[PDB]
């Protein structure tokens, strides 16, 4: 009789990737965002411009 | 005069291809057979099936 060969998902070295976070009530959950925020360094332009 | 060289077959290495077991009751056997219990594994797929 064969016998299983269980994979932990966090032994792959794959995992990563990926920030797995459990959070228990999700199915109360509808559709949400994160949000963003970036600067943009600038230069000094100079005369012609 | 010759002689003969002597040649045991555990002291080769093919020994290692089989498994070999002393069953002095053979003449007495039926139809033999043997068994297996194999059970793949399986992955959890989403969609409508």
């Amino acid at each position: 009789c064969s016998t299983l060969s269980l994979v932990r998902f966090l032994e792959l070295g794959l995992s990563v990737a990926c920030v797995c976070t459990k959070f228990p009530e999700l199915s109360y959950v509808a559709e949400g965002t994160i949000q963003f925020e970036v600067q943009q360094p600038m230069i000094a332009r100079d005369g012609p411009h």
